[PDB]
């Protein structure tokens, strides 16, 4: 378990996010699965500090998904400062320590909330950094392709190697030093105290990344996306085109899978293993089963069974249940439904607030008119209309074209359609011409 | 507004585009929108000069496009120049000044059709250049990952730092070089002479950039759309994957959109404020209104109202009128038919030449045979046939599994479904097995 | 022709494959059309040496492929090597001249079974290198963003420029060498000896890559498809977006084509002269005529006419087989069928084992249910079921809503539906509300 001593973070997202040209707040943009303040939130809760406290701009839109949905999710208290005027970042940590009691004595880090990539190991590397040489103000630093230097290798101050705004302060010189604007000032004033002021460098340039604008996000978005897709080729996910593939956070992926490209996988989506999943597919929230294939599907809030058939050009509707070995095949649509195992549906249907039973079959070109219930072993026929409510039970059969409307008993046929009649030379008679000759 | 003094332009589309391979000449090809030709003639227009002439070799294919369409849109007259033989750059030159008074004054530029990517910002800074230092040839240059330098940083000739082949002449020194074969030796004989020969860089290599085949057409077709979809991000447009996001000139994103993967804008699209277009969406001269959801949908010359939902699974043909808070579900095809306010059309349908009121609702399975017209508030049963031409008054119904051939009152049931009858036992004596045991 | 001169080819494919993470070994996992070993050995086979011996781990599993399928189709023999113990490249080596016979003359050729990109350009031009100098041993070699060197520029050993693992012996040398463990060991012993030692460098470094993991299994199947999309390119295929078009070996596209973004050629797919390929394609050994345009379309095993439209959202299955100027249209599903020339299929359709003459026309939301055969120019309505076996003759017609079981003769009209019957004020009286208001 990874943890520090005695911290505070600081989380600084009183941004008013005009370079993003948005009426949503800047902070809670989403990317990759969770917003940008729930990318900062859950990697200080991984390590997990004494105090943590979140300043904010307008602040009644940010305090419902905070506190609300992230602290109770976690399992801490999280604080809210309000800044009053938008004067700096100086300003801004001095309404975050306002939070915090006269007499405390832990350290304060400084982090920003349009920091996305940002993630627990490089927080840790701060603290850790901090208490070594026990500076009063340490720094993280990385490379690009704005941080002074003297001649002889120096920290002095900074002049919008480059500075990365996330900062590591002790408490009695912070306090200290506020009280005599900009946070950058803050350490240029310590320096000249004669403090010591260190920077801790970080190799991976994408960790502390800030986003102002949409390009930036989408910068990052791709970035993060890259290494999750990576990271489930290593651990046994045969990716076709990586580049394509959306992976979200806490999206699961099994073993000797295989995924072609145009697929995202987003929110909390489960895949078993040995699964083949095919091109174009979106899933959200949906749980797939061991051996299942998944082809041209849009889902969201589903379960697929162990070795289950899905597509191509399936949409799958919150509340949808496929059982294992069970068929759902082309241009099914599925609302709010269970459906057993071993059951095919599959040409031009649409299952809506229905329960069928196991290893049964749907007639093509079939709909469920708006609780409906079929049996196991049922094999209703193509271009079956079912009006809710109807009981069938099991074994039971239907005839082509069949308007159902009352319950079947099980092991019989329901049959509503018309003869066939035909009529000899209606075309030589009703036509003057075209596909009259030759008849 | 950008203008330039007194200049003539004269554009190179003579070339047979071998290196092409293809029976559709090289300028002809389109890219992001528009053609090479079309995206050189617009840049030149934007400025506008007080002649514009177009050499070309084949011509008779080329002349179509150019004057008839080209001049008409753009509003001023273009001249057209024929090439004889293919000798030279300077002999191309030398036709397009054919069509110019022989006592002309003016400054003459040249360009090349191949070249998309070259904007008016770069044609202007190139007559600025040429008229600061009064040369007699002024020439846009850049620097790749062939211009001859001496020893002394000067401009001597070329030998197929870069020449782009994008020239500014003086009317009165290049009809005077070519009296006495290629355009690059223009500029060696006016080096003789000892005229002035300027030299104009240009930072961004990517505008003055060349086609010869189509891998150089898809590498500039992959950069022209690059910095659309990023501007669309600066204006305010939550695009999630640039690489496959699709964007043309003409395409209008309204404020704080998200637009999902593999969607293809094309033509003259146009999109709404706070719109949700979702992954693997294709739509061409499509209008979106505000709030309107628009998942995988492929769309041609359509309209969609305020707050619409289309999709997913749909397909628009051209005269296709969706309007407000409307809904178009899965699998729903719809050819030339105008849909009211309100109007639900889910599960498996085609609506083809056909009008419904506001507030109407469409039954799953139905398509409209080949004018139709359905009114308000009407709710058509599923599987219902519609056999053209048949008015429906405001507030009908319509039976599941109804063959509807003739008009429909105000406030009537249409009903043609057979009534459901039951055979007990019936699986127990047809069949011998399977689905008989246990019933 | 391409062809060596005495030459003796030994695969090694006896790695364990523990960094891929899969059930599947390493060697057997397919990129762009073929697998691993189907790579290398068809690179080998194309310059055609006089022995071809592969040594495995697992073999049984292995073997299957190998010989089986692999040698019967490139027509020559290919011997089985076993090794006993994974002791290292050395032995390997080792393990396949026990294959060979004990008195051979020719040189030894060293190769990976997991270096898909290798080509035959680049083995002929080991051996090429290997008779130049006469050279005891020759080493491939590539440079890098593990050769030691000395001071002067000498070939040493091997310390995890850089070392490809591709080798050229001579089998006097080899033989001596390995009888006083790896093979890197054998050119420091030669080096050792005073035997010549030479290095033929490849300027593509993506040639000679290996794959470990998933992820480099990623890398080079995204540069090999890049190579095989610009080669089309080149020859005259208008790809719109080279990196999300996925084209495998073997798969041939005509003249002057446009295929557009999110499109897998795969198998063995050909494609017509002038034909447009739609956005979000997906075709395994398909056959596309000229001219014909395939968009949105899932195929498998089918073949497509001259001029024939098929799409968008179309789903073929293996045994599809459609004329020329025939239509697909929207929501359609095709399992071995055979479409005439001219027949239009397009709204909401399923086409199951059935045989359809020229110029005919299926009706919108109409399947067939599982031989039946449909003549020429017949019109069948919409909603028409049809139960094989139904034969219909030439010019027939059927009703809209038919259920079609028995036989049509030529020239006849089906109808099996019942006649709309309207009930005015129903709404009135059965509804309290709602769409009753106003009628």
């Amino acid at each position: 378990m990874t943890f520090p001593g005695d911290t505070a973070v600081l989380v600084l997202a009183a941004g008013p996010g005009t370079r993003m040209r948005s009426d949503t707040p800047k902070v809670l943009h989403t990317l990759a699965g969770r917003s940008m303040l729930s990318h900062v939130l859950h990697a200080i809760a991984k390590l997990a500090p004494q105090r943590l406290i979140v300043v904010l701009g307008h602040d009644h839109q940010r305090i419902a998904p905070l506190v609300g949905e992230l602290a109770d999710t976690l399992g801490r208290t999280i604080d809210v400062a309000l800044q009053d005027r938008p004067l700096g970042t100086g300003h801004a940590v001095l309404c975050g320590l306002s939070a915090l009691p006269d007499d405390y004595a832990g350290n304060v880090v400084v982090t920003s909330g349009d920091t996305p990539l940002l993630d627990a190991d490089t927080l840790a590397d701060l603290i850790a950094t901090h208490r070594a040489v026990s500076a009063a103000v340490t720094v993280l630093t990385t490379t690009l392709d704005r941080i002074l230097r003297t001649q002889d290798h120096e920290v002095m101050a900074i002049v919008q190697e480059v500075n990365a705004g996330v900062y590591a302060f002790d408490i009695a010189a912070l306090r200290s030093a506020l009280s005599r604007l900009y946070l950058t000032d803050v350490i240029a004033i310590l320096r000249s105290d004669g403090q010591t002021v260190h920077a801790s460098h970080v190799d991976d340039s994408a960790l502390v990344a800030g986003v102002n604008n949409r390009v930036q996000l989408a910068e990052l978005a791709s970035e993060l996306n890259r290494r999750v897709v990576a990271a489930h080729q290593l651990a046994g996910v045969t990716v076709v085109d990586p580049a394509t593939t959306w992976i979200d956070v806490d999206v699961t992926i099994g073993r000797d899978t295989v995924i072609h490209p145009g697929t995202q996988l987003l929110g909390r989506t489960q895949i078993g293993g040995r699964c083949v999943v095919g091109p174009d597919t979106t899933l959200t929230d949906v749980a797939v089963g061991d051996g299942a294939s998944v082809v041209r599907t849009h889902g969201s809030s589903s379960s697929i069974g162990d070795g289950a058939a899905v597509g191509p050009f399936t949409y799958l509707r919150p509340g949808t249940a496929l059982g294992a070995d069970g068929k759902l095949g082309a241009f099914v649509e599925v609302k709010n439904s269970t459906i057993g195992t071993g059951t095919k549906v599959p040409h031009l249907t649409y299952v809506g607030d229905a329960d069928i039973g196991e290893y049964s079959n749907i007639g093509a070109s079939s709909v469920f008119v708006n609780r409906t219930t079929v049996g196991s072993h049922v094999r209703t026929g193509s271009d079956t209309m079912f009006v809710a409510p109807v009981t069938i039970g099991d074994g039971a059969y239907t005839g082509a074209g069949t308007v159902v409307r009352e319950d079947v008993p099980p092991g019989a046929l329901a049959v509503s359609a018309g003869p066939q009649r035909n009529i000899e030379n209606w075309v030589q008679r009703k036509r003057p011409g075209s596909p009259a000759a030759q008849a």
